[PDB]
């Protein structure tokens, strides 16, 4: 049995989003590596399958509960159980889909998508790309219900896509990033619903490059900068882990730290 955070969109307010975000950072995060100050989630290669996924475990106003399975490595939603279902995105390898016979092992109906969780992915069945898909306690609260009535027959592909966009973002997005945290934060205190801003959307495309950035820089320093946006479109570039510290709050494995 995979520790269990939950999270209740009913009522949410800016303290109990972020103590809930704070506590799957804290289950994702063996805490043994950190890198530049940042945490580094574990090396998937030697992780026992007994840690390798949290669940997230979502109830909403319609009282309605779904629970995510996210794993610890990259903080990736494999998959949800709904009532006596649960449902899994295609899986990347065999590891991967030998990892994922171990979650929700009690439910009844088990179905593998034939599509994987990827953005491109999500965003052609839903029909529409993040920038036109509103972000907030509203939105989740929604994406909750239909992730549930999926389960039953009454959500189409369209709708439970842009769902699942939807609770990635909200979810693992802003384990990843304290700024995508903070921009979910400011839509639960003005109880506001908007689609990510350009700023958001490219630290969403470059959190491996980032990741890889900062693990190979030379005492911080990036051979090579990155490029970013700002939240009106226009770009900057990283030079340093340093303006990173306040920005990102995981990494993914890329190499091992040097001595």
């Amino acid at each position: 049995q995979y520790p269990i955070i939950n999270f209740t969109t009913a009522g949410a307010t800016v303290q109990s989003y972020t103590n809930f975000i704070r506590a799957v950072r804290g289950r994702l995060t063996t805490g043994a590596d950190v890198r530049h100050e940042i945490p580094v989630l574990p090396n998937r290669v030697g992780l026992p399958i007994n840690q390798r996924f949290i669940l997230v475990e979502l109830s909403n106003h319609a009282e309605l509960s779904v629970t995510l399975a996210l794993d610890v490595t990259n903080a990736y939603v494999v998959g949800y159980r709904a009532g006596n279902s649960a449902y899994f995105f295609h899986p990347d390898n065999q590891e991967d889909a030998e990892a994922i016979t171990h979650l929700f092992t009690d439910v009844q109906n088990r179905y593998t998508f034939a599509f994987g969780g990827n953005y491109d992915r999500l965003e052609q069945l839903a029909g529409n790309l993040r920038e036109n898909i509103e972000l907030g306690n509203g939105p989740l609260e929604e994406a909750i219900s239909a992730l549930y009535y999926y389960s039953t027959g009454g959500t189409q592909l369209p709708t439970l896509a842009r769902s699942f966009i939807i609770c990635i973002q909200m979810i693992s997005e802003a384990a990843r990033f304290q700024y995508i945290e903070g921009e979910m934060r400011t839509r639960i205190r003005y109880n506001r619903r908007s689609a990510p801003d350009p700023s958001v959307i490219t630290l969403e495309n470059s959190w491996g490059r980032l990741s890889t950035a900062i693990q190979e820089s030379n005492q911080g320093a990036f051979a090579s900068p990155i490029q970013l946006q700002r939240r009106n479109g226009s770009k900057f570039s990283v030079y340093d882990v340093s303006i990173l510290i306040p920005i990102i709050a995981l990494m993914v494995y890329r190499c091992a730290p040097p001595p």
